[PDB]
């Protein structure tokens, strides 16, 4: 059954109880406060809803996921990256990035003003991180998400220049993999997610990786704002 | 003579040369950078100064200290905690905890903007940690400090609801003891700190503990964001 959240509790219902159709719908209401969001991510839940509607929480089954090493990179893209015109930094402009994704008319709809301020908050508290792609001094691409130990929950990505988000993702994965990263959550499997090399795994499996991975960890300074790639 | 620290290098004078009145006043100037602060904690020094004043570094003698096990808990508090209405978490909102302490108009003036930023960096690098106390969807209390092996240097705590900060310390001590935490530095002795069970030990006694406990270690992932207690 669909649980109505309220200001009284920050907890969530067991995901095993999410609806079948729409795939994942678990609860609604509450708010997008930091503590509630973390509470959600740690239980394999995430918010998604359009402007005007109440907050919706999901935990779909199967779950979209991306194993860093299985990231698909075309022969063409490698040639591009070997002579990349982009620079990739970490946590330099979280705001510009999420704003870029929100700006995307075709996919940024669910990124309302309330969602933006919410994740910016998680960013300032150090749980949300952004990968930025620069061409000269102009942000032309990026991605962002929530970290859970060796698990990364991908929120969204955007691009204003050819191959910008592929670079963000290509570089992040190298970094992530090289320091102990394990999995990237793509939430739902679709044309975009599938093109990156994401695959579906049962929810029960995702939750078990979740509880396992948020306990594991990366270098003390892994999420510190820095440059990840420069030509 | 109060040594005037140099910007050029990170280096403190022996705590023994500190003044006797004001207790511990040992040095001034320098900066609030990660390496200098981390250095301060190593040697038993800590910054404390009011806005519109130069950086002041202290090493009081005697030093206030709290042995995890000697933490005092009244019968009413136990009765209260048994049916606690609070949720306690670790490293969920460091920024919000420190900001809470800094907002306490009674004893938070010393937590200047430069200090908040300074400790945000330590939290970023994984040395500074917080403990948040939630009532429903609200942050009603908490505490934060700098980890030093098995020793925890408490910096400050705040409270917006009866027994909030006691709950924070109570859950912390249990968790801390459970994984080998040995001592909690309280810096100076006050009424609240003493009521909790804190006490005074000579500076040179504290310094030996520090040098010893700094070496000891806690479980690699003791500080990962998580829930320590839920109502
Ligand atoms: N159904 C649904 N729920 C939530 N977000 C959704 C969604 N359909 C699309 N989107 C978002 C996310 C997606 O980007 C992604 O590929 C992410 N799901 C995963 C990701 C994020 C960041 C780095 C790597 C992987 C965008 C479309 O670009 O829209
Ligand atoms: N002289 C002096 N030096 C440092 N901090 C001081 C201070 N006078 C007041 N305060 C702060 C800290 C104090 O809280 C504490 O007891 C901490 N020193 C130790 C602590 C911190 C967090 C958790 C556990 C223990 C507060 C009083 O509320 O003001």
């Amino acid at each position: 059954r669909l649980v109505q959240l309220s200001r009284h509790s920050i907890a969530f219902p067991s995901p095993e109880g999410a609806l079948r159709e729409p795939n994942g719908l678990l609860a609604l209401g509450g708010d997008l406060s930091p503590a509630r969001l973390l509470m959600a991510y740690q239980r394999g839940i995430f918010p998604w809803f359009s402007p005007g509607d109440p907050i919706l929480w999901w935990s779909p089954d199967p779950r979209a996921v991306l194993w860093p090493e299985s990231l698909h990179i075309s022969r063409s893209m490698k040639r591009f990256h070997k002579r990349s015109p982009y620079r990739v930094t970490m946590n330099y402009a979280f705001g510009q990035v999420i704003e870029g994704c929100a700006s995307d008319r075709e996919e940024g709809t669910w990124i309302t003003r309330g969602v933006v301020e919410a994740y910016h908050r998680l960013h300032e508290l150090g749980h949300a991180h952004s990968i930025e792609v620069w061409r000269e001094d102009e942000l032309v691409g990026g991605m962002y998400g929530v970290a859970q130990g060796t698990l990364f929950c991908g929120e969204s990505m955007f691009s204003r220049m050819e191959n910008a988000s592929k670079t963000a993702l290509l570089v992040f994965c190298e970094e992530f993999i090289g320091h102990g990263g394990k999995l990237i959550d793509c939430q739902v499997l679709n044309d975009h997610t599938a093109s990156l090399g994401a695959c579906e795994i049962p929810r029960r499996d995702y939750l078990n990786y979740l509880n396992q991975m948020r306990l594991g960890r990366l270098p003390n300074n892994f999420w510190v704002p820095r440059c990840l790639f420069s030509p």
